[PDB]
């Protein structure tokens, strides 16, 4: 089912501090090597009054390098696909919730992303656009209630040094019954390779490989 090189196509719709936006994206990656690229075009709500980094983790764990001794909950979930529900709690009470229904047909992955954000302070790093990048991270994967849960202590480096903390909690739900893995970790690194003046156009890179402690 999952080809060694899979094309990506998506559409994110949402609101941050009540600001409606729509972002379409087309990308390409290698799911077995755990890397992928995505070119994102802001279709609606441009210019964005908030930092683009807060959207980057919502823009697919199928694009993870999985060893043999660790069942791949994500790749096994296909052709049908899976879906995820994510909460992202910032240290300044600014909170985001996101969802994605991931489907497939041919060599292309398809996503429908819903992202909602609120209670970000006007003079904070997000709304003032003071965020430079997400520090690299490790997501703790464990099975709960028959589905896969993931937790990651995220942190955005800011303009002028210092970090901006976020607590991520995700629930991955396979559309079919699959072999549930035993608890593991996912080392990740997401980075915006290139962008324009207001991030109307963005190239985004991700690298993630799963392992045991």
């Amino acid at each position: 089912v999952i080809k060694p090189e899979m094309k990506i196509k998506l559409r994110m719709e949402g609101a941050v501090n009540g600001h409606k936006f729509v972002i379409e994206g087309e990308g390409i990656g290698k799911p077995y090597e755990g890397t992928q690229t995505l070119d994102l075009t802001v279709k609606e709500g441009a210019p964005l009054p908030f930092s683009y980094d807060i959207l980057t983790p919502a823009f697919n764990r199928a694009f993870t390098k999985y060893p043999k001794d660790i069942p791949d909950y994500f790749k096994q979930a296909f052709p049908e696909g899976y879906s995820w529900e994510r909460s992202m709690t910032y240290e300044d009470q600014g909170i985001c919730i996101a969802t994605s229904d991931i489907t497939m047909e041919g060599d292309c992955f398809f996503y429908k992303i819903r992202f909602d954000g609120t209670n970000f302070p006007p003079n904070g790093p997000v709304m003032q656009k003071k965020t430079l990048k997400w520090e690299p991270s490790t997501e703790k994967m464990y099975v709960r209630d028959g589905v896969l849960k993931g937790d990651v202590n995220m942190a955005l480096l800011l303009e002028g040094g210092g970090h901006y903390r976020c607590d991520f909690k995700t629930t991955y739900k396979a559309k079919k019954d699959v072999r549930l893995p035993d608890a593991h970790e996912v080392d990740q690194r997401i980075e915006i390779l290139s962008h324009d003046k207001d991030y109307n156009k963005v190239r985004l890179y991700e690298h993630a490989e799963a392992r045991y402690s």
